[PDB]
DNA sequence: CCGTAGGCACGTCTGCTCGGCTCGAGTGTTCGATCGCGACTGAGGACGAACGCGCCCCCACCCCCTTTTATAGGCGCCCT
């Protein structure tokens, strides 16, 4: 967090044009708001968790009503 | 005198009581986490001071006013 807000807004504006950020973003350049941005980007936690493991209940879910309806000659 | 019945003793089953062990619940204490506040630092904008630039004025230099005097070609005007 330290190096992004020592970035001097225009090197920060020319690594989010780098990462794909859109033009609107880079073109607010409210430097706080642009360093939250690069931050997060350079990051792309409780939710996270969560759907985690709803994401892992559900693959298991389908491979299994997958499997035992399966009428496959093994 | 003999036979049989009764009484006692021991074994066994269980019913109660006492002691020991273990588990669970609660409360107090201590440690770690998080939040709030203050301080530091970075960035941006505004104000004041100093410097540099632009404009105006002043100063300096050179020529023009004449006279003279020799001497001569050319152009223009004035009265005879």
């Amino acid at each position: 967090d330290a190096d992004l807000r020592r970035l001097s807004l225009k090197n920060a504006k020319q690594l989010l044009r780098k990462f794909g950020v859109p033009e609107e973003e880079i073109k607010k350049l409210s430097r706080w708001e642009v360093i939250d941005v690069v931050r997060t980007m350079s990051t792309e936690s409780v939710a996270e968790h969560q759907e985690r493991y709803k994401e892992e209940c559900q693959r298991i879910f389908d491979l299994q009503n997958k499997v035992l309806s399966s009428t496959e000659v093994l």
